[PDB]
C-alpha cells in the first residue's frame, strides 16, 4: 500500500492548531480537502492519514464554532467523503467505527446548515451512502430536517435536488424520520420547492419522484398536512405528461385516501341533493381521486363514468342560461374522463356509455368556452387513439371545429396545447389523414405553427401533425404562403438547445426539402442556418446530422457559401462584443462543408487557416464572455471541414497541438469542468484528425506525435485531455501503414506512455487507453517488444492487473503484452518453483508464505501459455491440497505483525488468490479439464464455504468474484454439474447474495454460476424447484416493482436476463413470470417509457421471456393492455434505434397473426411504419417491423398497393409522378414483411414495374419519387437476395428494364448529389449481380456509369451508409470476369485506381464494420477474379501497401466479422496465386495466426465465434498450400493451427470439414506436410475428431477424400494402418454410409473399400538400420538438415531406429551377424542425429543416453561397443546432453571400465588405438565438471595406455586423446599418481625435447598449462624447471615456420602457470619472460591466434600483480598493442575479431 503525501501531516497540523483562527482554519482545511481531492492520487491514503492523526475531533470543533461559514462546509464535507471512501475500500472496523463516531456528527452539522452547493450535498449524501455500506449507516432522523431545509433556498439545482429528495424519502421511510419532517416544516416546505421551482427535465423529473415518496411515506406515519393534498393535485397537473412522476403521485395520494372514502364519496353523489353542500363537495373530492390510479378501476365498476357523463349530456341544455357555471362542470367533468381512460378496459367503460357522442356533441357547445374545450380535447385524446373510435369523432366533425379554433390562435398555451394534441393523435390514423389534409386544412395546421413558437416542450404536436402529413403533401406552396415554415424555422431557433426537440424539427425541415416544389419556397437562406446551427449544436446525434444533410444538399446554395464566408474576418474580430455573430458563421462553415457540391469553396478560400488565427486571438486575450462556446465552436468546426476534405492533415493538426499549448489556455480552463473545456475539446478534435489516417510521411507523422507529447507534458493533471491524447497516439501509430509506430519510438512516446501509467495507477480508462497504444505498436511490429521491456513495461501491467482485478476489459488488452514480455522459457521452472513453495508452506504453518507465494504465482499464471503450464504440472492436485490447509487452519489470522495484511483479512486474501489461480488456469481446455479432474469442483465450493464473512472484510468481495467466476467456468462440464447440487451449493449461493448487500458484482456471478448448474432442463427444474432459489426470483421482483434507484432496478433487471439467457430453458422462463416479472416489467415501460436504459433493460427480458410464454395471458387474454404500453414507449423512444428494436421485439412476440384488427384499431401500423422510416438503414427495425406487418395485412396490400400504380399512371392525371411517389412509399413498408405466398402477394411486380419506368422518364428529376422507387425495388431484392430463382426480386427489377432505367439514371449524374435513391439503388444492383440469371445484363448495363460510380464514391466519402452500399455492389459485381476488367479500366481518378480508392475510404470509416468489411472483401473477390480471367495483378496488392494499410485496420479488439473478411481477402488473394511475393514480405500468415493466437488468450469471442475464426483459417492455409507457401508456414507453427483446430472444436462438423480438406490440400502439396499429417493429423483426427468424421456426412465423406489422397503415395498406407483409433473411425463411417445407403452411402463405402485395399497393398515394413543410416549419410553428404523438427519425413524413420535397436539390444552382439552389423549402422545413424542440436531433445525421451551406456556395458564384442560409444560421443557435445549422460548413477565408473577392458584386452595395437581414442573422447564429454571422475581409476588406465605408448605400436593420435581426456579429470583426488607417474616430469621433457613431434607439441602445451588448474601441481611445475623449459621452447619456435600452433599455446600455458602465483611469475620474470611477451606481440602480432594468446598472457600476469603493471609499462608492451590494434583494417572474420577484443 502507497504513503501518504507528507504535506498532509502539515495540514492536518494547520487545522489542529488555528481551530480558532478562523483564516488559517480555512487555508488548512483547503490544504486537507485538496490532499483528499480524487484529483490526488493519494486522496484516500491521504484522508485515512488525517484521521489517524486526529483531526476530526478539531473539524467537529470547527464545523460547531463557525456554523454560518459555507467554505467551511465545502472543505469539512470534502475531507469526510475521502474518509468515507478510503473507509468502505480498507474495511478496517477500528476505522469505520471512528469515522462514524467522530465523523458522523460533522456531516450532521453539515447538512443542518442548509447547504446549497453541489459539491458540499454531493460528498455529505454521498458519505452516508459508504457508510452505511460499510456497515455503520448514519441515523437517516438526525438528517432528515436539516436536509428538508434545504428546499427554502429558491436556486436550487435539480440534479442536486434529484439526490435530496431520493434521501428524504428514504429517512421518511421509518417513524422517526417522517415525525422529524413533520416537525420541522411538513410536507408544503418540499412541496412548495417542486412547485416554484422544479421543471420538465429528465432530473426534474426524477426529482419529483423522490418528493411524492417522501410524502407517502409520511402519510403511513399520519404526517400529512391540510395543505398536503392540494399541493399534491397541483404537482400532478404540472407533471401530467411524465408517467414516473404521475405513478408516484398517485401511490402517494392513495396514501392519504382510504378506500373506504372512494365509495361513500360515489354513493353520496347517488344519493344526496343536487346542488347541496354534500353532493358539490362529493364531486370535488372525486375530481382528487381520479388521479388515483388504483382507485380509477373502483370508479368504473361502481358506474361512475355515466354519472359524469350523465353531468355533461344534461348541462348542454342549460348552457345558454348559466354558460359560466356550466362550463366549470363540464371542465371538471371532462377531465376526469380523461383521466378515468388509462386502461383499455376503462376506455370501454367510456365508450360503452356513449361518451364519444357526449364529448364530442359537447365541443360543439363549448367554441367559445376554452377551458372546457380544452377537457373536452383533453378526454378525447384516449379515445381517438383507436381508429374506429377517431372516424366517429370525425363524422361528428371535431376535427374541422377544433382545427379552425387554433386557426385563430387559442391564446392559453395550456389549451392549444391540448387541442393540438387531439389533432396530433387524430393524425395518426391513415384515414383520417387524408380528410386532414386532402380534403381540406392541411395549411391550417401549417399556420398554426406560427402561434406558440416557443412553447413547444410537450407540445411538440404541431411538429408531429405535418411530419405524419407532408408525406402526402404534393406541393409546398400552401404550407409556405400560410408561414408553416417560418414558424417552423422559428420554432428550432427557440428550442434550438433541446437535443430531442430540434432533432424532431430538423427532421420536419428535411421532410418539406423533400416535397417536389421546394426548393422554390425554402431557398433564401433562413432555412439553411437555422439547421446548421442545430447541427453544430448536436454533433453527437447521428440522425440530426444525417436528417440536416439530407435537408441541405436540396435547398443550400453557393450564395449561401458567399454570404458567410464574406462576413468571416469581421465576425471574428467583432466576437467580443458580438459572438452570436461569428457562432453563426462557423456553424455555416462547418455544415455546408457536408455538402459535397459545396465543399471546396471553403478550401479554396482557406477559412480553415483563417479560424485556427481566430481561435488564438480569442485565447491571448482579456477572458470574455461566450469566449468558450466560441472556441469549442471553431475547433469543431475545422475539424469537420478538415475531414470533409481530402487533403494530408499534418499542418492543421499542429495548428490545434500549438492552440492548445497556449499560455492562456490554463486561465480559460480554470473556470470550466475539468471533463468538459476548451483543452479536453482541442484533444478531442485532432484526435478525430487522427482518426483518418490523412497524416503521411515520416517528417509529418514525427512533428504530429512530437506535438501530441507536448500536449500530454504541459498538462498533467487534464485526465481527460491525457486519455485523448493516448488514443491519438494508438491512431498516429497507425498511420503510413504502421510506420508510425517506429516515429512513436525513436521519439520517446512508447516510454512516456509507459511512465504516464505508472503515474496513474488509479486511473483504469488510461490503463486501458494507454496499454492500447502499446498493444497496437506491439502487434504491428513486434520489434518493439524489447524496447517495452527495457522501460519496464512489464512491472506497469503487473500493477494494473493487481489494482484493477475485476475488469475484464483491461485484460483483453493487455493479455498479448504478457505473452510477449513474460520470460518464455523461464516458466516451466519458475512455476514449479512457487508451486512447490506454496505447497511447503502448507506443511508447516506458515500462512503468510502461502499468501505471499500464491500472489507471485498468480503474476505468472496470467500468461496464457504460463496457464498451461501450472496445469500440466499438476497444478489442480496441488491447489487441492492448498484448499485442505487453508480451510483448516483459520486460527492463523492471527499472524501477530509479521506481514503486511494481518487478522481476517489475511485469511480471505489467501482464499482470493487460491481461487483466482485456478480461475486463470481455466482458460482453454487444457487447464479447465485438468481441475475437473482433479477434484477442484469440490475445493472451490469448500473455498467459498470457507467465506463464512461473519464480518465483511476488504478481501472477502473479491474472494467470492474469483471463486464463483471459477465455477460459472468449470460447472459448464455437465459431470461437475451435479456435484454442485449434492453439496446443496444452490442454497449456499443464495444466503452467499444476502450474505453481502450492495454488491451488485456478487449478484452477478452468483446468477451466472445459478445458470451455470442447469445446463439441462432436469438440473433447471432441480434449480428452479430449490426454496432459496424462490426467495431470490422474488425478492428480484420486488426490487423491480418498488425500488426507486434506476440503478438498482437496472441490476435486478440484469440478473433475471441471464438467468433466462443462459439456461434458456421454458421451465426458467416460467418461473420467473409466475414470480411477478411479466406485469412488473411491462410497469416499468409503462412508468418509465421516456427513461431509454429502464426501458430497454425492460423489453430485453420480456423479449426473452417472451418466446416461451404467452405474455398476454398474464392480462387475462387481453393484448391490449401491453401492447398499448409498448406502443406508448414505442413513440417515446421513436428515435432511438436501439430502444426500438427492442420494442418491437416484444410486439412481435407478444402479438400473433390473429391479433390483425387490434392491431389496426390502435395505429400501431403507422408507429411501426414511422419507425422503419426513421432507422431505414437498421437491419434489425426493417426485419421486425416486416415481420410484425405479416401479422396485420400480408400479401393483401402489396398486391393492392401496385395495381393501383398502374392505374394512376395509365390516367395520366398532371401530377402522377407526383401521386405514385405516396403508392411506392407505402408500398416500400409492405414490401418488407415476410411474405408467405410470393406468388399470390407479388403477381403484378414485373408489370408494376414497367409502369415506374415509364413514370420515372417522363418525369425525371422527381427527387421524392426517384427515392421511394428505389427502396421498393431493393425490398423487393433483398427477400429473395439468395434464392436465384425467385422471379419476383432481382430477376423482376432486370426483367421490367428498370436495372437499365437507374443506370442510366446515375449515368446521366442526375442522381448523384440523392443520397436516399443511391443507397437502396446500390443495393439493388448488388442483388441484380448475386442472381447469376441478372449478371449478363448487369455487365451490358455497366460501363454506362462505372466512372459516376468512381465520382460517387469521392462525392460522398463522408457517408459510411452510401460508401458501404456503393463498396457492397462492387464487391459483388467483380465475380464476374467481365465486370472485374470494366472495373479496372474505368474507375481511375483523382484518388487512384479502384484500389486506392477503397482503401482510403475505409481509413475514413476504421471505426465502421460495414465499410471495411466490404472493403477487403471487395479487394479479395477483385484480386482474385482477375487472375483467372488472365487480367494483370494490382500494383498495390503486389506493393504490400495495401497490406500493411489494411493490417494497420486491424486492431487488437477487432470484430470478428471484421477479423473473417481480412482472413477471405487473404484466402483470395492466395487463391489468385499472383500476390506471393507481397503476401511473404509483409508477413500475412503469421500475423492472421498471431491473431487467432490472441483471441484464445483474450477469450472474448464466442465459441461459435472462434469456430469461424478457425473454420475460416483452414480455409486460409489450404490456400497457402495450392499457392506454394508450405515453406512459410513453417517459419511459425502454421501446420500447429490446424492442430489446435482439431483438439478444441474436434467436435464441431463445420470446423473439421475444413480441417479435413485443408489437410489434404497441404498434404498433395507437400512431402512433409504429408508425413506430418499421418504422424502427427490424423492420429488426433482419429481420436479427438472420431466422433465428428462417424456422424456428420461432409466430415466422413472428405476424412475418406484426404485418406485417400495420404494412401495413394508408397508407404503411408502401412503408418496410417497401424494409427491409434483409425478402425473405430473407419468403422463407423460404414455405418454412417449404412444409413444414408444412397447413391450417396453406396460412393461412401466404395471409399472406405479402396482406403482399406491401399493400406493392406501398402503393408510391407521394408527396412534395416542400414537403411535408416544410408539415408541420413545421403542429406548429411547433400547438405540437407537431419533435424527430425524440421524434416517431418525423418519421424518415421527414427520411430523405427528406436524400435529395430531397442530389440537387439536384448541379446549379445557379434558384428559380423546380420543384426551385429545392422546394430552397428544404427548406432552410426544416431550419431549423425546426435551432430544437431534439435535431435537432442527427440534422442532424450527415447533415453538415447541410457540406451548406448547399456550396451557399452552389456555388449561383450568390442566392435558393437565401439560405435555405441561413438553415438554417445557426439550426443555429448551439447552440454545439456552431457549433462544427463554423464549424472545417471554409474555412468564415470561404467565409461572406465570400457577403457580399462581395452587396455588389458589383447587385440590388435591398430584397433586397440582405434578404441582407446573413441572412449577416451567419450571420458572428454562425459567429463562435465572436474570431480566427477574422482572415485574411478581414470587416471590410472590414462597413465597405462600412456606408458604402452612409451613402449610404442601407438601413434601420436593416441596419447592426445589421453591428454585431452586428463585435463577434464585433473583433480584434487588424483593428484598423488600423477606425481607417481611422473606426468609433469615428461611433459617438460618433451617440451624440451628438441626433437619433439610439431604434432604432439601443441597438445602437450595445452596439458601442461591445463594441469596448473590443481594449486599443488601449479607450484610443482615451476619447481620443477617447466617455466624454462617453455620460455626455451618460445626463442626456439618463434622464427620459425609452422610453430604459430606452439607459440599461440605456450603463451597461454605462461599465462595459467602464473597468472596469480607470486613463485611462478617471479620466475618467470628472471627468465626474461615479460620481455619474450612483448617478443610475441612486436613479431607474429599479425597473427590472430598468435597476438590473442600472447595479450592473454599479458592480462594474466598483470591480474593483481602491480609490479607487473609497473614493468610491463616501461616494458615496450603499450608500443605493441598499439601496433596490434592498427593490424586492424575491416577484418570481421570470427579469429580476427576474438584477438581485437583481446
Ligand atoms: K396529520
Ligand atoms: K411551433
Amino acid at each position: 500500500k502507497r504513503n501518504p503525501d507528507a504535506g498532509v501531516a502539515t495540514a492536518v497540523q494547520s487545522v489542529i492548531q488555528h481551530q480558532t483562527f478562523k483564516r488559517m482554519l480555512l487555508f488548512g482545511l483547503r490544504s486537507l480537502a485538496d490532499f483528499c481531492s480524487p484529483s490526488n492520487q493519494l486522496y484516500q491514503e491521504n484522508a485515512l492519514d488525517a484521521l489517524d492523526r486526529g483531526v476530526l475531533s478539531a473539524i467537529q470543533t470547527a464545523v460547531t464554532t463557525f456554523s454560518d461559514d459555507d467554505d467551511l462546509m465545502l472543505c469539512a464535507s470534502r475531507v469526510l467523503w475521502a474518509m468515507s471512501v478510503a473507509i468502505k475500500e480498507e474495511m478496517d472496523p477500528a476505522h469505520i467505527a471512528r469515522v462514524h463516531s467522530e465523523g458522523s456528527p460533522v456531516i450532521v452539522a453539515v447538512v443542518n446548515s442548509s447547504p446549497t452547493d453541489p459539491q458540499t450535498i454531493e460528498d455529505s449524501m454521498n458519505f452516508v451512502d459508504n457508510l452505511k455500506r460499510a456497515g455503520a449507516p448514519v441515523d437517516g432522523a438526525s438528517l432528515a430536517g436539516g436536509m428538508l431545509s434545504i428546499f427554502t433556498k429558491t436556486a436550487l439545482d435539480m440534479k442536486t435536488a434529484k439526490r435530496v429528495t431520493a434521501a428524504l424519502a428514504i429517512a421518511a421511510e421509518t417513524a422517526e424520520g417522517s415525525t422529524a419532517l413533520y416537525n420541522a416544516g411538513g410536507t408544503s416546505v418540499l412541496l412548495t420547492y417542486c412547485l416554484d421551482q422544479g421543471d420538465l427535465s429528465d432530473a426534474g423529473v426524477e426529482m419529483v419522484e423522490g418528493a411524492f415518496d417522501t410524502v407517502r411515506y409520511m402519510a403511513g406515519y399520519q404526517c400529512t398536512d391540510a395543505t398536503t393534498l392540494p399541493q399534491c393535485i397541483a404537482l400532478m397537473d404540472k407533471y401530467r405528461g411524465r408517467k414516473s412522476a404521475s405513478a408516484k403521485g398517485s401511490s402517494a395520494l392513495a396514501a392519504m385516501i382510504g378506500p373506504e372514502q372512494l365509495q361513500k364519496c360515489l354513493n353520496t353523489l347517488k344519493t344526496a341533493e343536487a346542488g347541496s353542500a354534500e353532493y358539490d363537495e362529493a364531486l370535488v373530492t372525486l375530481g382528487s381521486m381520479s388521479y388515483i390510479s388504483s382507485f380509477t378501476d373502483e370508479i368504473v365498476r361502481a358506474g361512475g363514468v355515466p354519472l359524469l357523463i350523465e353531468l355533461i349530456n344534461s348541462g348542454l341544455p342549460q348552457m345558454e342560461g348559466n354558460p359560466e357555471k356550466i362550463a366549470s362542470m363540464i371542465s371538471g367533468a371532462a377531465k376526469m374522463l380523461a383521466r378515468i381512460a388509462s386502461n383499455p378496459v376503462n376506455v370501454d367503460a367510456i365508450v360503452q356509455a356513449g361518451g364519444v357522442a357526449t364529448l364530442c356533441t359537447a365541443v360543439s357547445y363549448c367554441t367559445e368556452s376554452m377551458e372546457a374545450l380544452g377537457a373536452l380535447c383533453m378526454a378525447l385524446v384516449p379515445l381517438a387513439s383507436r381508429e374506429s373510435l377517431a372516424h366517429e369523432i370525425v363524422q361528428y366533425q371535431t376535427f374541422a371545429t377544433v382545427l379552425p379554433i387554433l386557426y385563430q390562435n387559442v391564446e392559453s398555451p395550456e389549451i392549444a396545447a391540448l387541442a393540438m394534441e387531439l389533432v396530433a393523435t387524430g393524425s395518426q390514423h391513415e384515414e383520417i389523414q387524408e380528410h386532414m389534409l386532402q380534403n381540406q386544412a392541411a395549411e391550417i395546421c401549417s399556420l398554426c405553427c406560427q402561434y406558440h413558437t416557443a412553447d413547444a416542450s410537450y407540445q411538440q404536436h404541431a411538429i408531429s401533425a405535418l411530419n405524419r402529413l407532408v408525406p402526402r403533401l404534393t406541393t409546398l406552396h400552401g404550407v409556405s404562403e400560410y408561414g408553416g415554415i417560418q414558424g417552423v424555422i422559428a420554432s428550432l431557433n427557440a428550442n434550438v438547445n433541446n437535443e430531442q426537440v430540434a432533432l424532431l424539427a430538423v427532421q420536419l425541415l428535411d421532410n418539406f426539402s423533400e416535397v417536389s416544389d421546394a426548393k422554390t419556397y425554402m431557398s433564401d437562406g433562413t432555412c439553411v442556418d437555422a439547421v446548421l446551427a442545430a447541427m453544430l449544436e448536436h454533433e453527437g446525434n447521428d440522425l440530426l446530422i444525417s436528417a440536416g444533410v439530407h435537408c441541405l444538399a436540396r435547398i443550400a446554395t453557393e450564395d449561401d457559401c458567399a454570404r458567410h464566408l464574406n462576413v468571416l474576418d469581421t465576425a471574428i474580430q467583432t466576437a467580443r462584443g458580438n459572438p452570436d455573430g461569428v457562432y453563426r458563421v462557423l456553424a455555416a462553415i462547418s455544415g455546408l462543408s457536408r455538402v459535397p457540391s459545396l465543399r471546396q469553396i471553403f478550401e479554396e478560400k482557406n477559412a480553415s487557416d483563417t479560424i485556427l488565427a481566430g481561435i488564438s486571438s480569442w485565447i491571448e486575450c482579456s477572458r470574455f464572455e461566450g469566449q468558450n462556446r466560441i472556441i469549442k465552436a471553431a475547433l469543431k468546426t475545422v475539424k469537420n471541414m478538415k475531414i470533409s476534405g481530402d487533403g494530408d492533415l499534418t499542418s492543421c493538426f499542429a495548428a490545434m497541438c500549438d492552440v492548445a499549448c497556449l499560455p492562456q489556455v490554463k486561465r480559460v480552463v480554470e473556470l470550466e469542468e475539468p471533463d468538459n473545456n476548451i483543452l479536453v475539446a482541442d484533444t478531442a478534435a485532432f484526435r478525430d484528425l487522427a482518426a483518418t489516417m490523412r497524416i503521411t510521411g515520416a517528417e509529418n507523422l514525427e512533428r504530429c506525435i512530437e506535438s501530441v507529447l507536448r500536449v500530454m507534458r504541459k498538462y498533467p493533471d487534464s485526465r481527460r485531455a491525457q486519455l485523448n491524447c493516448l488514443e491519438t497516439l494508438n491512431y498516429l501509430a497507425q498511420c503510413d501503414g504502421g510506420e508510425g509506430v517506429a516515429i512513436l519510438s525513436r521519439t520517446g512516446g512508447l516510454n512516456a506512455v509507459v511512465q504516464y501509467l505508472t503515474r496513474a495507477p488509479m486511473y483504469l480508462d488510461a490503463q486501458i487507453a494507454g496499454f492500447t497504444v502499446l498493444a497496437t505498436s506491439a502487434k504491428i511490429d513486434s520489434n518493439v517488444g524489447e524496447t517495452l521491456r527495457k522501460c519496464n513495461c512489464l512491472q506497469a501491467l503487473k500493477v494494473a492487473m493487481r489494482t484493477h482485478a475485476k475488469s475484464k476489459e483491461l485484460k483483453r488488452t493487455i493479455a498479448p503484452l504478457v505473452a510477449l514480455l513474460m520470460p518464455t522459457d523461464a516458466l516451466e521452472t519458475e512455476i514449479q518453483e512457487l508451486l512447490n513453495e506454496c505447497a511447503s508452506a502448507c506443511e508447516k504453518n506458515n500462512f503468510p508464505h502461502l499468501h505471499e507465494n500464491l500472489a507471485a504465482l498468480n503474476e505468472l499464471l496470467i500468461s496464457s501459455e504460463g496457464a498451461k503450464i501450472a496445469a500440466r504440472l499438476g497444478i489442480g492436485a496441488h491447489m487441492c491440497k492448498y484448499q485442505e490447509y487453508i480451510s483448516a487452519h483459520e486460527q492463523d489470522a492471527l499472524a501477530v505483525t509479521d506481514y503486511d495484511i494481518l487478522g481476517k483479512d489475511l485469511f480471505d486474501a489467501t482464499v482470493s488468490e487460491c481461487a483466482h489461480a485456478m480461475e486463470q488456469v481455466a482458460s482453454t481446455r487444457s487447464g479447465r479439464n485438468a481441475l475437473i479432474k482433479a477434484g477442484n469442483v469440490a475445493t472451490l465450493i469448500s473455498l467459498y464455504e470457507s467465506l463464512k464473512a461473519p464480518q465483511s472484510q476488504y478481501s472477502e468481495e473479491a474472494a467470492i468474484h474469483c471463486l464463483e467466476a471459477l465455477r460459472i467456468l468449470l460447472k459448464s462440464d455437465k459431470r461437475s454439474a451435479e456435484l454442485a447440487f449434492e453439496r446443496n451449493f444452490v442454497s449456499t449461493l443464495c444466503v452467499g447474495i444476502d450474505s453481502f448487500p450492495h454488491s451488485a458484482p456478487v449478484l452477478g456471478a452468483t446468477c451466472a454460476c445459478l445458470a451455470a448448474m442447469a445446463t439441462t432442463p432436469e438440473r433447471v427444474q432441480m434449480l428452479t424447484a430449490q426454496p432459496a432459489f424462490e426467495s431470490l426470483l422474488q425478492k428480484l421482483v420486488f426490487v423491480i416493482q418498488n425500488d426507486p434507484s434506476k440503478d438498482n432496478k437496472l441490476v435486478a433487471m440484469r440478473a433475471l436476463q441471464e438467468l433466462v439467457e443462459i439456461t434458456n430453458d421454458a421451465t426458467m422462463a416460467n418461473k420467473i413470470a409466475e414470480a411477478g416479472a411479466v406485469t412488473a416489467l411491462f410497469r416499468i415501460i409503462d412508468e418509465y417509457g421516456d427513461d431509454e436504459q429502464l426501458t430497454v433493460q425492460a423489453a430485453e427480458v420480456l423479449a426473452l421471456l417472451g418466446a416461451f410464454e404467452d405474455l398476454r395471458r398474464f392480462y387475462d387474454n387481453d393484448v391490449r393492455f401491453p401492447a398499448q404500453v409498448l406502443t406508448a414507449a414505442l413513440t417515446k423512444q421513436k428515435n432511438n434505434e436501439t430502444a426500438v428494436v427492442h420494442l418491437l421485439d416484444v410486439l412481435n412476440k407478444l402479438a400473433t397473426s390473429e391479433d390483425r384488427a387490434v392491431l389496426r384499431e390502435l395505429g400501431v401500423m403507422e408507429q411501426v411504419a414511422d419507425a422503419m422510416r426513421v432507422h431505414s438503414e437498421s437491419e434489425a427495425v426493417t426485419r421486425l417491423g416486416g415481420e410484425l406487418f405479416a401479422k396485420m395485412g400480408a400479401d393483401e396490400q402489396i398486391k393492392s398497393l401496385m395495381l393501383q400504380i398502374i392505374e394512376t399512371v395509365e390516367s395520366g392525371a398532371e401530377d402522377t409522378a407526383q401521386t405514385v411517389d405516396i403508392l411506392c412509399g407505402r408500398l416500400a413498408v409492405f414490401l418488407a414483411a415476410p411474405l408467405e405466398d410470393p406468388r399470390d402477394a407479388l403477381q403484378h411486380t414485373e408489370k408494376c414495374l414497367g409502369s415506374l419506368v415509364a413514370t420515372l422518364q417522363t418525369y425525371p428529376g422527381s427527387e421524392r419519387l426517384e427515392g421511394n422507387v428505389a427502396l421498393v425495388c431493393r425490398r423487393l431484392c433483398d427477400r429473395c437476395f439468395d434464392d436465384a430463382d425467385d422471379p419476383y426480386g432481382a430477376w423482376a427489377v432486370a426483367a421490367s428494364g428498370m436495372l437499365a432505367q437507374f443506370a442510366g439514371m446515375v449515368a446521366g449524374e442526375t442522381v448523384l448529389a440523392n443520397k436516399k435513391f443511391l443507397g437502396p439503388a446500390y443495393r439493388t444492383f448488388t442483388a441484380c449481380c448475386a442472381n447469376a440469371y441478372c449478371m449478363p445484363t448487369m455487365v451490358e448495363v455497366a460501363p454506362s456509369f462505372l466512372p459516376q460510380t468512381y465520382t460517387l464514391l469521392e462525392m460522398h466519402k463522408n457517408d459510411a451508409e452510401t460508401v458501404a452500399r456503393v463498396l457492397e455492389f462492387l464487391r459483388y459485381f467483380a465475380e464476374d470476369p467481365t465486370a472485374c476488367g470494366l472495373i479496372v479500366q474505368n474507375m481511375s481518378g483523382s484518388s487512384g485506381d479502384v484500389v486506392a480508392l477503397t482503401v482510403l475510404l475505409m481509413q475514413q470509416h476504421q471505426n465502421n464494420d460495414a465499410v471495411v468489411c466490404a472493403g477487403m472483401e471487395f479487394l479479395g473477390a477483385l484480386a482474385y477474379t482477375l487472375s483467372q480471367a488472365g487480367y494483370e495483378p494490382l500494383p498495390t496488392l503486389a506493393d504490400g501497401s495495401v497490406l500493411r494499410d489494411c493490417d494497420a485496420l486491424m486492431g487488437s479488439n477487432s470484430s470478428s466479422a471484421r477479423q473473417l473478411a481480412h482472413m477471405h481477402m487473404i484466402e483470395k488473394m492466395l487463391l489468385s496465386k499472383a500476390y506471393n511475393d507481397a503476401l511473404i514480405q509483409e508477413q500475412a500468415l503469421k500475423k492472421l495466426t498471431m491473431s487467432l493466437k490472441a483471441e484464445d488468450d483474450k477469450k472474448r469471442f464466442s465459441d461459435e465465434e472462434r469456430a469461424g475464426l478457425y473454420a475460416a483459417m483452414a480455409c486460409v492455409l489450404l490456400a497457402a498450400g495450392g499457392a506454394g507457401l508450405t515453406g512459410e508456414m513453417e517459419k511459425f507453427n502454421g501446420f500447429e493451427v490446424v492442430l489446435q483446430a482439431i483438439e478444441e472444436f474436434g467436435e464441431n462438423p463445420t470446423v473439421i470439414k475444413e480441417v479435413n480438406r485443408a489437410l489434404q490440400g497441404l498434404s498433395m502439396a507437400d512431402v512433409n506436410m504429408t508425413a506430418r499429417t499421418v504422424k502427427e493429423a490424423v492420429p488426433k483426427l482419429c481420436t479427438e475428431a472420431t466422433t465428428a468424421i462417424q456422424t456428420d456426412a461432409e466430415c466422413a465423406d472428405t476424412f475418406c477424400d484426404l485418406m485417400l489422397q495420404l494412401v495413394s503415395q508408397e508407404g503411408n498406407g502401412r503408418q496410417l494402418l497401424q494409427v491409434y483409433g483409425l478402425e473405430e473411425t473407419l468403422q463407423g463411417v460404414e455405418n454412417l454410409a449404412a444409413y444414408y445407403g444412397e447413391d450417396f452411402g453406396t460412393q461412401l463405402s466404395e471409399k472406405v473399400a479402396m482406403i482399406r485395399q491401399a493400406m493392406e497393398d501398402d503393408q510391407p515394413r521394408e527396412k534395416t538400420c542400414k537403411d535408416v543410416y544410408d539415408l541420413l549419410n545421403s542429406r548429411v553428404q547433400q547438405g540437407l538438415s537431419v533435424a527430425i523438427s524440421e524434416v517431418a519425413i525423418l519421424q518415421e524413420e527414427v520411430e523405427f531406429l528406436v524400435s529395430q535397436m531397442g530389440m537387439y539390444n536384448q541379446e549379445q552382439l557379434d558384428h559380423q551377424t546380420a543384426m551385429g552389423a545392422d546394430h552397428q549402422y544404427g548406432n552410426m545413424a544416431f550419431e549423425l542425429l546426435a551432430a544437431t542440436s534439435a535431435n537432442v531433445k527427440l534422442l532424450q525421451a527415447n533415453e538415447f543416453s541410457k540406451m548406448e551406456l547399456a550396451l557399452i556395458k552389456g555388449q561383450a564384442d568390442p566392435e558393437i561397443v565401439l560405435y555405441a560409444v561413438k553415438a554417445l560421443t557426439a550426443f555429448c557435445k551439447f552440454p545439456p546432453a552431457a549433462q544427463d549422460t554423464a549424472r545417471i548413477q554409474g555412468c564415470p565408473a561404467l565409461v572406465t571400465e570400457a577403457c580399462s577392458k581395452i587396455n588389458k584386452s589383447g587385440l590388435p595395437n591398430e584397433r586397440k588405438e582405434e578404441h582407446l581414442c573413441a572412449r577416451y573422447f567419450l571420458v572428454e564429454r562425459t567429463a562435465i565438471n572436474r570431480n566427477l571422475y574422482n572415485k574411478t581409476p581414470i587416471m590410472t588406465e590414462l597413465i597405462n595406455s600412456w606408458n604402452d605408448y612409451d613402449k610404442g605400436a601407438y601413434t601420436t593420435t593416441l596419447l592426445r586423446f589421453v591428454f585431452r581426456a586428463m585435463r577434464r579429470v585433473v583433480s584434487d583426488a588424483h593428484v598423488e599418481e600423477l606425481l607417481k607417474a611422473n606426468v609433469l616430469q615428461r611433459l617438460i621433457g618433451i617440451i624440451s625435447d628438441v626433437n619433439a613431434d610439431m604434432a604432439l607439441l601443441p597438445d602437450v602445451l595445452f596439458l601442461l598449462g591445463s594441469l596448473a588448474v590443481v594449486p599443488e601441481i601449479k607450484t610443482k611445475i615451476g619447481e620443477l624447471n617447466g617455466i624454462a623449459a617453455c620460455t626455451d621452447l618460445l626463442q626456439r619456435a618463434l622464427p620459425k615456420p609452422n610453430t604459430a600452433p606452439v607459440v599461440t599455446n605456450v603463451c597461454l600455458a605462461f599465462a595459467n602457470i602464473c597468472i596469480g602465483h607470486k613463485k611462478n611469475t617471479e620466475i618467470f620474470s628472471k627468465l626474461g619472460g615479460p620481455a619474450l611477451n612483448v617478443k610475441v606481440l612486436n613479431d607474429r602480432g599479425h597473427e590472430y591466434d598468435v597476438c590473442n594468446a600472447a595479450s592473454v598472457l599479458l592480462c594474466n600476469l598483470l591480474y593483481k600483480n602491480e609490479s607487473m603493471k609497473k614493468l610491463l609499462g616501461t616494458n615496450g608492451a603499450p608500443a605493441a598493442l598499439v601496433k596490434g590494434l592498427s593490424n586492424y583494417d575491416g577484418s570481421e572474420e570470427k579469429t580476427a575479431i576474438r584477438c581485437l577484443e583481446s
